């Protein structure tokens, strides 16, 4: 699966990549249809050995971020909704002659410093979907924060 490698920083940090690295969009003609569609992002509680038993963006309650301008109000009782202020999820625009895996630019902006971990960690799996008019295609990916052990680290 796709692993997004994030270098821990003391400042905010934006990340641009193509949604169809994550979402099963299909061939190029299908990706071009998806270019103008909205995307959404769901944090998951699955690990590497349980990926197949926690389906991603399975209900509306798992959606914490969307590429819409109006900001998505997460589910009050979803435990991972607290991650909401740490991430902004936006949609880019692609040229009309866009090429494979380059018609759906999205941006993940980590709004907090990352040298230390957040109380619910950002280092986890995430689901991504495309707001389409048939069954939304849904994929997942791993957000991996780099680590560098300190000198006094035991
Ligand atoms: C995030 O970092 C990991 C490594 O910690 C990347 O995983 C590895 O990515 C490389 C690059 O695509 C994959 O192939 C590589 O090919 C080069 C040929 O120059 C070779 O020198 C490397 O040793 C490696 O074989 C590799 O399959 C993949 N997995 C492993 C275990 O290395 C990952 O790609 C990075 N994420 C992104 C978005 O780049």
């Amino acid at each position: 699966h796709l692993i997004i490698n994030v270098t821990r920083s003391d400042s905010p940090q934006t990340i641009t990549f193509d949604a169809c690295l994550v979402i099963p969009c299909g061939d190029l003609q299908s990706q071009r249809q998806l270019a103008a569609a909205e995307k959404y992002l769901c944090p998951s509680e699955a690990d590497a050995s349980t990926l197949f038993s926690f389906p991603f963006c399975h209900t509306w309650e798992y959606v914490v971020w969307t590429t819409q301008r109006q900001d998505w109000v997460p589910s009050q009782d979803f435990p991972l909704a607290v991650l909401k202020p740490y991430i902004h999820f936006t949609k880019g625009i692609a040229p009309p002659n866009c090429r494979y895996n380059q018609c759906n630019p999205v941006q993940i902006s980590i709004t907090i410093p990352t040298l230390q971990d957040s109380s619910p960690t950002l280092n986890r799996f995430y689901g991504m979907g495309a707001d389409v008019r048939g069954k939304d295609p849904i994929g997942f990916f791993e957000l991996h924060l780099s680590t560098s052990p300190s000198l006094i680290s035991p």
